[PDB]
């Protein structure tokens, strides 16, 4: 079997991208955040504290015929940007671009941080990240991908996102169309539960090419690319004007600024993300400084290869037995 769904930003800066999920007998559709660097599939419910649901579409398990409580079962993450939701657990239906799995645990919030609630656009999220970071409580639960896995024609899914228009997520196969030249593919650590990786550099603009190792997670569900202070500061010192701000929290640049292009390395391969990618606009309506795409990981703990970077790409996510990425030009 196969699975392609299109996934559309929710905001003219790409602040995150959300696909239409069809959840329950019958469909109860929901446009979930597909997120590569979490492993749960959470939805705002008919259970969720009335207070804390601000226009977003639940999901009522009473109306679903298929969804069957997990007796017992709970779940509580916390995400790196500081949010975070809890609730309890059923198994439902749950079909994603035509790509069905039975039996899907679909974890219901009794409790979401103000963020989530502020944000009408997201209904919840779809976790893509390895299902040993699942956060089910007794009983650790598999995501959506590694339930499909066995049924789909090759145990992978693809990224494709848009810069500013929509994109595609396809799983168990790769569009050939999608992509110009070869995808080239690394290897993955699982050892922390990511679909971690090894850059082999970057470069900043049309400057030289530094071979460096760069450890670092591919997680469409962050917005920005995080990387080593040293490599941040080499990018945004070729923008007159540009500081970090502890006041705004991170890099800021003049909003009259021409930015570079940034280039990663994949292997031999690079990756160019144009300067336009990096740029987030003004740090409040109106300013003239404007919020910088490329940002220090330092104090995070772990370089983060977000939607910045990944929307420069068609990107492989391999779940063969020895899971591997792969990067293309588009």
């Amino acid at each position: 079997s196969t699975g392609s769904a299109t996934t559309t930003p929710i905001d003219s800066l790409d602040d995150a991208y959300i696909t239409p999920v069809q959840i329950g007998t019958p469909a109860q559709t929901l446009n979930l955040d597909f997120d590569t660097g979490s492993s749960d599939l959470w939805v705002f419910s008919s259970e969720t504290t009335a207070s804390e649901v601000d226009g977003q579409t639940i999901y009522t398990p009473s109306k679903s015929t298929t969804a069957k409580l997990l007796s017992g079962a709970t779940w509580s993450i916390s995400y790196g940007d500081g949010s975070s939701s809890s609730g309890d657990v059923y198994t439902d239906t749950v079909s994603v671009g035509g790509l069905t799995v039975t039996g899907q645990a679909v974890e219901s919030a009794k409790k979401v941080s103000s963020s989530f609630t502020e944000d009408s656009t997201i209904d919840g999220l779809l976790g893509l990240a390895f299902s040993t970071l699942n956060t089910v409580s007794p009983t650790q639960q598999k995501t959506f991908f590694d339930n499909a896995k066995a049924s789909l024609d090759s145990p992978v899914f693809t990224a494709d996102l848009g810069y500013h228009a929509p994109g595609t997520y396809n799983f168990g196969f790769i569009d050939t169309t999608a992509y110009t030249g070869s995808i080239t593919y690394t290897a993955v650590s699982t050892k922390q539960g990511f679909w971690e990786w090894t850059s082999t550099g970057y470069a900043v603009g049309s400057g030289t090419f530094k071979s460096t190792s760069i450890d670092g997670i591919a997680d469409t569900g962050t917005t920005l690319l995080y990387l080593p202070a040293t490599v941040v500061s080499a990018y945004w010192a070729q923008v007159s004007g540009a500081k970090s701000s502890s006041s705004v929290g991170g890099y800021v640049f003049p909003c009259s600024a021409t930015l570079p292009s940034f280039t990663f390395g994949v292997g031999s391969a690079r990756i160019v993300i144009p300067g336009d990618y990096i740029d987030f606009g003004p740090i409040s309506t109106g300013s003239s400084s404007c919020f910088g795409g490329i940002q220090s990981s330092a104090g995070i703990g772990i370089n983060i290869f977000g939607d910045v970077a990944l929307k420069a790409a068609f990107v492989v996510f391999n779940g063969a037995t020895t899971p591997t990425l792969g990067f293309a030009s588009k």
